[PDB]
């Protein structure tokens, strides 16, 4: 159905529906879908899904010059521990992307793999059955008790990265960017963000290392940078780009609670700009909002009312796409992309509404998104969302 008590406003006359290039992209318009993990990738081998992966990102692809960033991508087996998420290391992993990013292209459209490395957030017994090692950046502290508990239980403990183990996360960044490109994607973005392995390594709490990767801002951010140097080395400054979430608490994340926590992101913001100035620019930073602290939780709670990422753009002067909680709030869309260089990610509203844009174009009904079909094996929740028109013969109205 449709989301009841919604008051869609049109938004045709904003810039969300003005051109704009990223990377080596042209867009016609300014809704990204951001990456959404879904869990139809099969097991073994973390292989994108046959069926149905290319039907849903070509239904969300629809709209001629849409940017579309898949859900994150494993970039090795060591940095997984989803059964049901992608790769992207493999042959047999690639031959299925092939499809994918051709289904994307067919629309006109754009695909940019997320390349995602777990840390702490992994499940230790599934890699302990791999033979893989449980990653964070401080063995002190773990992500919650049922986790440390788990990895008891599995004989699988937190492993401090080594030296060594970051540049082999390098090289598996830089292994699977090369496979994202030869596979037919416009770009990649690194997820540094959710708290996820790289965040993990930005942030105070879970980062207490004592080495070069850690104990100040500098240090705590050496890691990401590192993934982004290598990234714009091997595959071109304008198929990067960086996602990031200031305020996130997701994943045990500090978020705005810790004071020092802006500086932290101005700091890495500041080396993505110099190497801009330097003739190096990314094609583009991705912010999660304080508006979404934590997507586990509905829309509207979990928001952070005491920072912004305003920041950001008095330090960033490339593209700028923001996430969470807008596609039910057209009116502070309206407000945030007369910003020329801001575009719009709907996450949740993207899952449920193949039409999105055209449903933002025309300040049309929303259909409500089904939470208990997100990580489901299946077609439903998947590809049978309905387009507007559809809905309507459903008597969705
Ligand atoms: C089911 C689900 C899966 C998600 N998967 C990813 C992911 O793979 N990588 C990522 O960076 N963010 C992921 N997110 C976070 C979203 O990209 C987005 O930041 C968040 O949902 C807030 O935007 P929204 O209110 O428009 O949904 C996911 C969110 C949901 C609800
Ligand atoms: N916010 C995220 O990065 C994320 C990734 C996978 C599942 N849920 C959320």
């Amino acid at each position: 159905p449709f989301v009841k008590g919604f008051e869609p406003i049109s938004l045709r006359d904003t810039n969300l529906f003005e051109p704009i290039k990223i990377g080596n992209t042209q867009l016609a318009h300014r809704a990204v879908m951001p990456p959404l993990t879904r869990m139809r990738a099969t097991h073994p081998g973390n292989i994108p899904n046959k069926e149905w992966a290319a039907v849903y990102y070509g239904q969300r692809a629809q709209r001629p010059g849409t940017m579309i960033i898949t859900e994150g991508t494993f970039i090795s087996p060591q940095a997984g521990g989803y059964d049901n998420a992608p790769g992207i290391w493999s042959d047999e992993q690639v031959a299925e992307w092939k499809n994918i990013f051709l289904a994307i292209h067919d629309c006109q459209s754009f695909a940019w793999v997320q390349l995602w490395s777990l840390g702490w957030a992994s499940f230790p017994d599934v890699l302990a059955r791999d033979g893989l090692r449980y990653d964070c950046a401080s063995d002190r502290v773990y992500m919650n008790a049922t986790l440390q508990e788990k990895a008891k239980d599995a004989n699988n403990l937190e492993h401090s990265l080594t030296k060594d183990d970051i540049k082999q996360y390098i090289k598996d960044y830089i292994h699977a960017a090369k496979n994202s490109i030869a596979a037919g994607a416009d770009g990649v973005e690194i997820h540094s963000a959710n708290g996820y392995l790289l965040n993990q390594f930005l942030d105070p709490h879970s980062n207490k290392r004592t080495d070069e990767y850690g104990g100040t801002i500098e240090n705590r951010a050496r890691f990401t940078l590192e993934v982004v140097d290598a990234l714009i080395e091997t595959i071109g400054p304008e198929r990067v780009g960086l996602r990031l979430s200031p305020y996130g608490t997701f994943n045990s994340m500090s978020g705005g609670a810790e004071p020092g926590i802006i500086a932290q992101y101005s700091y890495v913001l500041g080396e993505l700009e110099k190497r801009a100035k330097a003739g190096k620019r990314l094609a583009f930073v991705h912010l999660v909002e304080p508006r979404v602290t934590d997507p586990s939780l509905v829309e509207g709670e979990g928001e952070y009312s005491e920072g912004t990422n305003d920041f950001a753009y008095s330090i960033w002067k490339g593209p700028i796409i923001r996430a969470g909680n807008y596609a039910l709030h057209p009116e502070v869309v309206r407000e945030q992309v007369k910003d020329p260089r801001t575009l719009i990610g709907y996450g949740r509203f993207f899952i449920s509404n193949p039409d999105l844009v055209y449903r933002l174009e025309e300040g049309l009904p929303l259909n409500k998104y089904d939470r208990s079909t997100f990580y489901t094996m299946s077609a439903e929740g998947y590809t049978d969302y309905p387009t507007y028109e559809e809905a309507v013969d459903l008597g969705w109205n």
